[PDB]
């Protein structure tokens, strides 16, 4: 029927609950639970009505679920369904459609938590470009939005502890697709990079390069977690197999840090290894070739849940 607004009303909670062994607090560490508070009026609600809340800056919701029901008292008053943005869009949405029990007398109210990893950068592609420069470290405002109605919060988010002058590497899950998202940016050369070599291939078959979806640039400086803010092009060759990628880059400016980022599947997303080549000649002379191998690990799910209260008027 209608499209109801202003059901999700208040941004209780926001805190942080470590998913992995992540050394600080940031937004792209999951996970975080955001509690709302919600009511639903059956006077002004009917069942079948719909309502979306929007919520910007959420890459994914770090559970298994593909939904989460409005629950007050082990009653079902609406289902909700989770939309992530992922490398699709910047933000995340919750649809959600109310359920047959609201009946005009009965108003519903309660909370609901929702386990949520935020995006702040880790690819070329707009999306997380753009949300690279959503959040900073320190005390941060997120807001959520229920169709011109918002809901505000305040949290304190950390910096990196991996200082950014070495080589920078991050890996994340993308569902929709059966896909991780990895990164690897070179080490800082202050004054530019004469030529270099750099990418990751596969280790023991398990892995693979999606050859269509890699992203190779260079990054005027970075954000505080560690992620490109922008991605100009430069002078490089590129090869690239469903075997491993690669780039051969020359004539860097100063105040440029090279990188290249590619989608994969990996037969234990929990669990995987990569070879990764690293020279880099800089401005100065400095040639070193230091190839490595990095193992990379499983996040820790979580559940959302509601819970309520109910008012039989």
């Amino acid at each position: 029927g209608k499209t109801i607004t202003g059901v999700f009303n208040s941004f209780n909670s926001l805190t942080w609950s470590n998913a992995a062994t992540y050394n600080y607090k940031g937004p792209g560490t999951p996970t975080w639970n955001a509690v709302l508070g919600w009511s639903l009026d059956g006077t002004s609600a009917s069942p079948g009505d719909t309502f979306t809340l929007n919520m910007p800056c959420v890459f994914m919701f770090t559970t298994s679920q593909t939904s989460v029901d409005l629950t007050a008292h082990g009653v079902k008053y609406a289902t909700c369904q989770f939309q992530a943005g992922e490398e699709f869009m910047t933000f995340s949405t919750l649809t959600c459609t109310v359920s047959n029990t609201l009946t005009p007398s009965i108003k519903a109210l309660g909370t609901v938590t929702l386990p949520l990893v935020f995006n702040v950068g880790g690819t070329g592609s707009s999306v997380d470009l753009e949300d690279s420069k959503c959040f900073t470290a320190g005390t941060n405002t997120v807001t959520f939005n229920d169709g011109g109605k918002k809901i505000s919060i305040n949290v304190d988010f950390e910096r990196s502890n991996v200082d950014p002058k070495g080589y920078l590497t991050d890996s994340r899950v993308i569902p929709s697709l059966n896909k991780v998202s990895t990164l690897f940016v070179a080490p800082q050369c202050a004054n530019g990079y004469t030529s270099g070599t750099m990418g990751f291939a596969n280790t023991y078959g398990d892995v693979q390069i999606d050859c269509s979806n890699i992203h190779v640039g260079i990054t005027k400086g970075l954000n505080d977690w560690n992620y490109p803010v922008s991605s100009e092009s430069f002078s490089y060759t590129k090869t690239c197999s469903s075997n491993g990628i690669f780039i051969t880059y020359k004539n860097v400016p100063a105040g440029y840090r090279p990188f290249v980022d590619a989608y994969i599947s990996a037969t234990d997303v929990n669990s995987y290894t990569l070879s990764y080549a690293n020279e880099y000649t800089c401005a100065g002379g400095y040639w070193q070739r230091a190839p490595f191998t990095l193992r990379w690990t499983g996040f820790r799910n979580s559940d959302a849940g509601s819970n309520g209260i109910v008012i039989v008027a």
